């Protein structure tokens, strides 16, 4: 069966509702005060988190070595609570998955769980006119309002929802190495 | 935890998308070719079931002995498939419940599961100007598009969703005796 309990434990401890100029997004918190949001949410220097205006201390829009959009933005937030560290639930590598759940946490839908079925490593996607890499595809008619939703199987947090064409949904991958403690680059 | 597996087994074998002049509703099939739908769906003599136009052979709008709306309409349908008989999962009596799931099956949401928490036997509700009895209440901001959605706990199918005020959701009760094989009244 689909891993509803796992999905629910992630939603309960590791999501917040985030709101930018582009609207509301489910927001997965990963560790400390670091979270993710689709790049097309256009995060600026402040964001609403559960309706509380919040400084965005850092925002990194991920791109691969071909200089292509990965559609993940990692944000660091000025808030008091630390997120439970869920980095050990992130996959090490690209992969296909079975029987995944897509979980949403917005004002309209404070917790909703959608079994999306099989998830395939899809690769290239033209996302609203933006070439994008490292996409996961599921055959489910996902909708507006579901962006940022968390895609899990039991024991793994695998992506966040970023797109769909009416029949399929698409998630940007999460990989363990996006979040490993590291060294010193000038990045802005 | 919430009974997601049970909810999913009911959705998979016993729901269809129903469409009337009022729009789409999740439709719970109970036994044979008998199903339910909120009364305010205004069922006529034909209905779409999974987009196939279908004769409604019978429609009974339930009312209690005070001649008050219960908001359940029982329909008998001209179709080939019989529903799995789920009458043994219907509660015998009015009751309060813990940790319920609300499940939806429409074109926009082909399967979505929402933990709504505690469900209380609420009684009287003024439903869009219509006095209504035998209502169940949960504290969840349910929305348009969720009418007809199935409210379960493990082992029990307890109601179908019919209303909400922005903060609470309301379901009409299902009771085992609504569907017991019976005798002879002229009812139209
Ligand atoms: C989530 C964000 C949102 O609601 O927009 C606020 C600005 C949303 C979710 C998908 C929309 C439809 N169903 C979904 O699952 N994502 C998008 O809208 C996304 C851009 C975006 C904006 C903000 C944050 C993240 C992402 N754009 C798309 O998904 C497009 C929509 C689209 O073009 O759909 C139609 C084809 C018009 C129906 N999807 C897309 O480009 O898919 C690839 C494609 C495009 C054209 C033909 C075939 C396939
Ligand atoms: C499902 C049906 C639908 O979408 O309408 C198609 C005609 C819908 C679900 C609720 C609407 C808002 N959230 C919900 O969970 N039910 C209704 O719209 C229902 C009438 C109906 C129509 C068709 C089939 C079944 C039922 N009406 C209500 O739920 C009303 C809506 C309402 O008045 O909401 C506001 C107060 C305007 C926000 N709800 C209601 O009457 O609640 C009691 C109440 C009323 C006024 C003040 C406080 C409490």
């Amino acid at each position: 069966g689909p891993g509803f309990d796992f999905a629910q434990a992630i939603m309960k401890k590791n999501t917040v509702v985030a709101r930018t100029e582009k609207g509301e997004f489910t927001m997965l918190g990963v560790h400390d005060r670091v979270a993710v949001i689709p790049t097309h949410a256009s995060v600026g220097e402040t964001i609403y988190i559960n309706d509380v205006e919040t400084k965005v201390l850092d925002a990194c829009a991920l791109r691969d070595l071909t200089d292509t959009n990965l559609e993940i933005t990692i944000v660091k937030l000025d808030r008091n609570q630390k997120f439970r560290d869920i980095r050990h639930f992130l996959p090490r590598y690209e992969d296909d998955y079975n029987d995944a759940v897509l979980s949403v946490h917005t004002s309209k839908f404070p917790n909703m769980y959608i079994p999306v079925g099989q998830v395939t490593n899809y690769g290239f996607l033209n996302l609203g006119g933006t070439p994008t890499h490292r996409i996961l595809m599921y055959n489910f008619p996902t909708r507006a309002g579901q962006c940022g939703g968390v895609v899990t199987t039991t024991g793994k947090v695998i992506g966040i929802h970023v797109g769909g064409n009416g029949a399929q949904g698409f998630a940007a991958m999460l990989l363990h190495s996006y979040f490993t403690d590291t060294q010193k680059h000038h990045h802005h």
